[PDB]
């Protein structure tokens, strides 16, 4: 699914990212849009073998299991493809561990590299929320 703007903004709140540990909606509604132009299909290679998964771009190096990933872990104990879901709930609940990490959403490298001290609440801007 190729969520809306305002729609992921919706999800995105209605299941707790909203100021999750201090990061404002636009903060991941900016994020998930370098990461993955809104689409929970969308999937990445990296050079080391591990495999970035769905709306917000989750690695099975740490996170998720898709069983190709050799010294991988699963911490956040899901099959990678439950990332990949038009429903986001796994997404959302992965990134809440992964943002809780110690780096907080450096973790996410688009995030530091394209929204860190930006504007981030235009990516919520017009929303009804
Ligand atoms: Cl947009
Ligand atoms: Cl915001
Ligand atoms: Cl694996
Ligand atoms: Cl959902
Ligand atoms: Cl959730
Ligand atoms: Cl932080
Ligand atoms: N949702
Ligand atoms: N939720
Ligand atoms: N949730
Ligand atoms: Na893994
Ligand atoms: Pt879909
Ligand atoms: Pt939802
Ligand atoms: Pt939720
Ligand atoms: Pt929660
Ligand atoms: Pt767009």
């Amino acid at each position: 699914k190729v969520f809306g703007r305002c729609e992921l903004a919706a999800a995105m709140k209605r299941h707790g990212l909203d100021n999750y540990r201090g990061y404002s909606l636009g903060n991941w509604v900016c994020a998930a849009k370098f990461e993955s132009n809104f689409n929970t299909q969308a999937t990445n290679r990296n050079t080391d073998g591990s495999t970035d998964y769905g709306i917000l771009q989750i690695n099975s190096r740490w996170w998720c299991n898709d069983g190709r990933t050799p010294g991988s872990r699963n911490l956040c104990n899901i099959p990678c493809s439950a990332l990949l879901s038009s429903d986001i709930t796994a997404s959302v609940n992965c990134a809440k561990k992964i943002v809780s990490d110690g780096n907080g959403m450096n973790a996410w490298v688009a995030w530091r590299n394209r929204c860190k001290g930006t504007d981030v609440q235009a990516w919520i801007r017009g929303c009804r929320l």
